[PDB]
């Protein structure tokens, strides 16, 4: 008469989603996370429609209500040139058709949080997660807070939501890899649209963004610029891809230099016009984040089966990607969905289930985002005009985000349980079958 004890440690957009879905569906939450996570940092994060197909779910649609301000509303992407001039409009009906959303991260988090702790997820800030331990009976970790003083904390299993440079992961994988550098990075931040409504110079990019949010795309030699909008233009963001081989450090806090977005956009004649937007940018939220290649790992899942690595733990895609939140909001619901059918004396069974429904297609997308960091798109453009060749195409696939996770797992759950039982492979129909030789995918 007891319910499921599940340890989430990090409170990213992963680990509040996992949180979310794990309560809702009936099993007790204890998260964990080190830092104040409602402080305001980075900039705008993108859900797709097989995220917030997720999303709709939770508390009958409170969530959706309370995101619904950040529904995007763009019908269109306008390509443009070095000159400014609208080369192609990209219809975006069928990837709208469903809901979207972008809005800053912080809000996202906010919003999460809120309904986390509405719902009776308990949270603990303040804490780093150290020592996972488990066996054939259950897991543990300490958590150690800020005065030195170590907590043991037991539960059935530990989800590893700790992003990027997730400590968890060597729990499961002990021997690190590390990415490779694609010689790209982003220069990226929020406008602050205080001083923005301020200059006559950029009032142009206030056209029509209460009915359609921005989303305009610059092609320039050594650089790809976004423009966008948000919430009928409350909030604008950028970002730039640009050629960098510096020994950039993958965090959102370091200091940046906008005088380098400046002199590389200033010698082409649409340089002025994107700067009187850009240069609105607070000069301590310009962020410079390297676009790395993250290999996938060989597997989530730890040898006694309650630990799991999910979101940027197991499969970091870079801000340029489109798909990182979104597959890690898949991850969330999938788990929650296989230890619900699974119950509470299969726990290993539901954590090694949820990993094969998601391994190969989160693989995919990680392996195809790579090119996007690697700049494949990019043209000559003395020679060439930008068109939909070049723009990276994971948020355009149907088969990313026309998916149903968790119609998926309830359909599959039983097939892919025979499979772990068994010891076959189980072969996923939750991306194109092509794909996975062509990308040289092997399942876990
Ligand atoms: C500060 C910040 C700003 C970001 N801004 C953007 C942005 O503007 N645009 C964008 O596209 N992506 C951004 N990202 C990345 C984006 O959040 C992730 O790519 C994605 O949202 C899902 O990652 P995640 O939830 O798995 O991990 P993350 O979002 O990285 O969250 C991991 C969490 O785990 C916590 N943590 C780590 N180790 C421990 C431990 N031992 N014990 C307890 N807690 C621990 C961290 O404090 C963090 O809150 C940002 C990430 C961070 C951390
Ligand atoms: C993640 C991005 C920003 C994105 N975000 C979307 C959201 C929706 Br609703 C529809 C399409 C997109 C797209 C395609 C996008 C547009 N961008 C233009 C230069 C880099 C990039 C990233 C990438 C690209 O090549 N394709």
């Amino acid at each position: 008469g007891e319910e499921v004890q599940v340890i989430i440690v990090g409170l990213g957009i992963v680990g509040l989603a996992a949180a979310i879905e794990c309560r809702e569906k009936g099993h007790s939450v204890h998260a964990f996370e080190k830092s104040n996570i409602l402080k305001s940092i980075g900039d705008c994060i993108g859900l797709q429609s097989n995220a917030t197909r997720i999303i709709k779910r939770w508390g009958d649609g409170a969530v959706h209500e309370a995101l619904r301000p950040w529904i995007v509303s763009s019908k269109e992407i306008r390509i443009h040139n070095s000159s400014g001039r609208l080369i192609i409009r990209q219809d975006l009906s069928e990837v709208c058709e469903q809901p979207n959303y972008l809005l800053p991260r912080s809000e996202l988090i906010r919003v999460m949080y809120e309904h986390a702790l509405k719902i009776g997820v308990e949270i603990s800030l303040g804490v780093e997660v150290c020592e996972p331990s488990e066996d054939e009976e259950g897991a543990s970790v300490v958590a150690l807070t800020r005065d030195g003083e170590r907590q043991i904390v037991r539960g059935d299993f530990i989800i590893c939501s700790d992003g990027v440079h997730s400590k968890m992961r060597k729990a499961i994988m002990p021997q690190p890899v590390e990415p490779r550098p694609s010689g790209y990075a982003a220069f990226r931040a929020l406008v602050d649209t205080e001083t923005l409504k301020g200059d006559p110079e950029a009032s142009w990019v206030f056209e029509g963004v209460e009915e359609n949010d921005r989303f305009d795309v610059f092609f320039l030699s050594g650089a790809q610029i976004a423009l966008q909008s948000c919430n009928k233009g409350k909030v604008f963001s950028w970002f730039c891809i640009h050629q960098d081989t510096r020994n950039l450090l993958d965090v959102w806090t370091s200091p940046a230099d906008p005088n380098e977005m400046l002199d590389l956009i200033k010698v082409w004649p649409i340089g002025q016009r994107l700067w009187s937007v850009i240069r609105h940018t607070q000069p301590q939220k310009f962020i410079n984040y390297p676009l790395l290649n993250h290999k996938p790992l060989d597997h989530w899942v730890s040898s006694h089966g309650r630990l799991i690595l999910i979101g940027d733990a197991a499969h970091p895609l870079s801000p340029a990607a489109g798909q990182g939140a979104s597959q890690g909001i898949e991850d969330a619901n999938v788990l929650a969905t296989s230890l619900s059918l699974a119950g509470r004396q299969r726990v290993s069974l539901a954590l090694h289930v949820a990993e094969r429904i998601r391994y190969a297609r989160a693989s995919a997308v990680q392996l195809i985002s790579h090119r996007v960091n690697e700049g494949w798109r990019n043209q000559d453009w003395d020679a060439y005009e930008p068109n939909e060749q070049n723009i990276a195409s994971l948020p355009l696939e149907t088969w990313i985000y026309g998916h149903d996770s968790q119609a998926y797992t309830e359909q599959e759950f039983e097939m892919v349980v025979r499979a772990v039982q068994e010891g076959e492979e189980y072969h996923a129909t939750n991306l194109p079958d092509k794909l996975r030789v062509q990308l040289g995918i092997r399942n876990v």
